């Protein structure tokens, strides 16, 4: 359910010509979905300190299921949709996420598929992030944002989210590509897993790897069309073919998703539990490593 596809991206000159223009308002919402591994930067301060004029803080670590054993999981339609409206945003409003990460994208495609997996097909993901928007020099503030509250229907599109069993039967089935997007050794099992207990690296049986920051640029703008399509042909992931995408916690899974979008296929689906369930639930017969082990 969506043949055209709604712009997946804006520019920063774009946005910057929005907020002069005084759009953010319940038509136009804006979001820095930053979140940082511990110990590393600080993703609330760094907001507090710099924010697009009239942007948001939107805290993965309060919406997501908080009772799941598992990392980065959907919360409840309900609980999505009361923290959005908290927001000001409603089904009629074009949201806009960015991040603060150093390439220039790490949780900003999160948010894009929570509001798709959730029915809202009026988002978008800043292109280069809030990297680029310093770097060029659009304005920043410490300014309050004090969004109206807003009413936001969820309705969940389950053709966008696959569970450990569809997984599981999918090793049997082979009707999905399973695609993981961590980075090359963690994949391959050469790098260990960070911040768990006891949780090996590795992939799951049948899965092809196309790391995360491939996406992307040097600058870390998203690669073009053209460059993207080459990337997944030369993987050997055939667009026309259904694709599952993967990583440790359903995050960095989203930029896979994101890149087929921009290649014209809106359909692939996240599996959420990724890697630090698959780990948990899995015989150890459906995975391997190269340690192996």
């Amino acid at each position: 359910v969506h043949q055209v596809l709604y712009r997946a991206l804006v520019s920063t000159k774009w946005l910057a010509e929005s907020v002069r223009a005084g759009k953010v308002g319940p038509g136009l919402r804006v979001l820095d979905a930053s979140w940082y591994s511990p110990g590393t930067r600080e993703a609330r301060k760094e907001y507090l300190e710099r924010h697009v004029p009239g942007a948001s803080f939107f805290d993965i670590e309060e919406c997501r299921d908080k009772a799941s054993p598992y990392e980065v999981m959907l919360p409840s339609e309900a609980g999505f949709a009361d923290y959005v409206g908290s927001l000001g945003i409603s089904n009629d409003t074009h949201v806009v996420v960015y991040d603060g990460d150093d390439l220039g994208s790490f949780y900003a495609p999160r948010v894009w598929w929570m509001f798709r997996v959730f029915g809202h097909r009026t988002v978008s993901v800043l292109n280069g992030g809030f990297r680029n928007w310093l770097k060029e020099g659009h304005p920043v503030t410490s300014e309050p944002s004090r969004p109206e509250p807003a009413i936001f229907k969820a309705t969940l599109n389950r053709s966008l989210l696959k569970t450990y069993e569809q997984v599981l039967e999918n090793l049997e089935s082979k009707r999905f590509q399973l695609v993981d997007s961590r980075a090359q050794g963690r994949y391959l099992g050469t790098q260990p897993e960070p911040d768990a207990v006891g949780l090996d690296s590795g992939h799951i049986r049948g899965s092809v790897n196309m790391p995360f920051m491939n996406f992307l640029t040097e600058d870390g703008f998203e690669k073009s069309p053209e460059e993207l399509r080459a990337m997944f042909e030369a993987k050997k992931v055939d667009l026309t073919k259904p694709l599952i995408a993967t990583c440790r916690k359903g995050v960095t899974a989203c930029h896979i998703a994101l890149a087929a979008y921009l290649c014209g296929k809106p359909d692939v689906a996240i599996y959420d539990g990724s890697w630090f369930e698959w780990f948990h639930r899995a015989p150890p017969e459906t995975w391997v490593s190269q340690g192996k082990g």
